[PDB]
């Protein structure tokens, strides 16, 4: 009758395009990002979320009111998970290390989801482990595993790939994406490359933490990325290679997304730019075009490197008299 | 060609509706909430920034790279200002009240704006004053003035009244919607009761600072409504009443609405919802599809009264170990 949406998770997907020209100047190619910040809980982790969860209702493995769902995160899977759990009636337990930015803390327990911060050293190996324990001590509980889950990489080739081709009239040529469960990367190439085997997909990492690339894992600021190992559902041989991207371009980047393209984004977006704008000085890449994604809205980072010094300048600014 | 967006300020606009059924148990009508979290800086106020520096533009008063642009804000208005003038090439300064919450202070310099916060015992009115005085000591200045600026109803005649209208098919019969401004009341409604004169709309105002009711001006939390004063675009005639909501009843509405019903919203947010409800609990309303706005998200609030004693706890937990 109307197009009033029945439920909040009907919010989720379809996110837009759009095309950069001033960080791209000079750079030979087009380069269009996909904003997810557009998303319900404002970044791409809502489609998994909402895929995973659904996905264990369907199968009967969890019952609201009686399973515990327990999840590791670097923050915005337990945001989006902690969302779903508020909606649809689940006790949340989030593990997350404690270096990650304090609005991810907030936000989750503002949807009333226990947090369980793990050791900073141990990075997201540790919180996964925390996870498993948590898991085997709790009564009744379930983890839906984003590293190993496969809706997770399917929600991606079912609608982030999808968005992509149709947005792009099918002419995208080139798709870049940062990687942290793999989840984005997996299904978005696994569906371009079925609708134009010649697309070229890559992961980006971070440099300091570049496992993927044979590399020691080790403390890196692009939260999101990097999460030290292989996820089991990321697909290596989608990717053409797995660019690496240092954390302190990946910032730099972000804090010029804003001021520049008045785009207010993440770490992992700065990630991606970076990535996309190295493919693009490429002379086999003149004239194509590269989408990448900005997974993520800028204000979940105010306490993090990203913005931490604005903050504190913000913080300690007083009142003029009228 | 395609679907990609040739500029960012084309992600403005075009905002979802949806049901609320959890705060709403019980209350016999139909209540439909807009999102202006899915836009570019996450709140409404892009709407007017757009609006009004777009038509100062085409009335050839603003130069990029000339003209300075001054403009009071309580914060989010700040914010889509702030970002329209990173974008099209402007140097923007703020005032804003000092009490308003560290958020709005980061965001509005992550766009590269300047920032004057002003004495808070003076609220809207004392920053409002001083963009006066800076505006009459800065050369090539000029202040769009959202409180007097036409084009700041006419965005919401012209597109967030339109979007009400077609997205419930034509069947909204009562429109709720808190005054800062007064641009998106009167915008909406003046366009709702063109196309259905039995519409009924209503306005919000804080219980602390009831002015359009006749009360003294005073400290609210309900940040982005209750300026203290009349604005001059304020369109009186085309609401049926002005309601009151405690500053109180606004936050627990807003914690309430991430817990139970997934949206992580602002202090507004909650103000509209409990005016929403109350409009429901009126026999001559049952049955009637109400339609109010949601108009900025939540994690802009993490330090204000709504979440700070969340972001306390947060900031004090500690890692365990693995
Ligand atoms: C800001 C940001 N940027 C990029 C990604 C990567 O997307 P993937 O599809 O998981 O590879 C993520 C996903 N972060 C997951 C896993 S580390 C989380 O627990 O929040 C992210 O949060
Ligand atoms: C959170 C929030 N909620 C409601 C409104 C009101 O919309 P109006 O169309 O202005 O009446 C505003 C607008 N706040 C303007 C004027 S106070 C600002 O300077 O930010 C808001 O920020």
């Amino acid at each position: 009758s109307t197009n009033i949406k029945k439920h909040v998770s009907q919010l989720i997907g379809r996110t837009p395009l759009v095309y950069l020209n001033k960080v791209t100047e000079g750079c030979g190619a087009y380069v269009a990002v996909k904003q997810e910040m557009m998303q319900p809980t404002a970044s791409i982790a809502d489609r998994p979320a909402y895929a995973m969860i659904t996905d264990a209702e369907e199968k009967n493995l969890i019952t609201p009111g009686k399973t515990t769902l327990i999840e590791p995160t670097s923050g915005n899977m337990g945001i989006s998970m902690a969302f779903m759990a508020a909606m649809k009636g689940y006790k949340m337990v989030l593990t997350m290390p404690s270096y990650t930015s304090l609005e991810r803390r907030v936000t989750m327990r503002a949807f009333g989801a226990e947090l369980i911060l793990t050791d900073p050293a141990k990075g997201m190996g540790g919180t996964v482990k925390k996870a498993y324990e948590l898991l085997e001590n709790t009564p009744n509980a379930h983890m839906l595993q984003q590293f190993s889950n496969p809706a997770n990489t399917q929600v991606h080739f079912e609608t982030t790939g999808p968005e992509i081709w149709e947005d792009t009239n099918g002419q995208v040529d080139i798709f870049v994406m940062g990687i942290g469960s793999g989840g984005t990367v997996s299904g978005v190439g696994q569906y371009l490359k079925s609708k134009n085997p010649n697309v070229k997909i890559y992961g980006v990492e971070p440099s300091e933490s570049n496992v993927l690339n044979g590399g020691k894992p080790g403390p890196h600021h692009i939260t999101g990325n990097g999460v030290g190992f292989k996820p089991d559902i990321l697909d290596l041989d989608v990717m053409e290679k797995v660019l690496e991207v240092s954390s302190e371009d990946a910032v730099n980047m972000a804090r010029v997304l804003a001021l520049k393209e008045g785009l207010m984004v993440g770490i992992s977006s700065g990630a991606n730019t970076v990535a996309a704008l190295r493919l693009a000085q490429l002379p086999e890449n003149k004239g194509k075009l590269i989408v990448t994604v900005h997974p993520s809205f800028g204000e979940r980072y105010l306490s993090s490197v990203l913005f931490q010094e604005l903050r504190q300048e913000a913080e300690n600014m007083q009142p003029v008299a009228v």
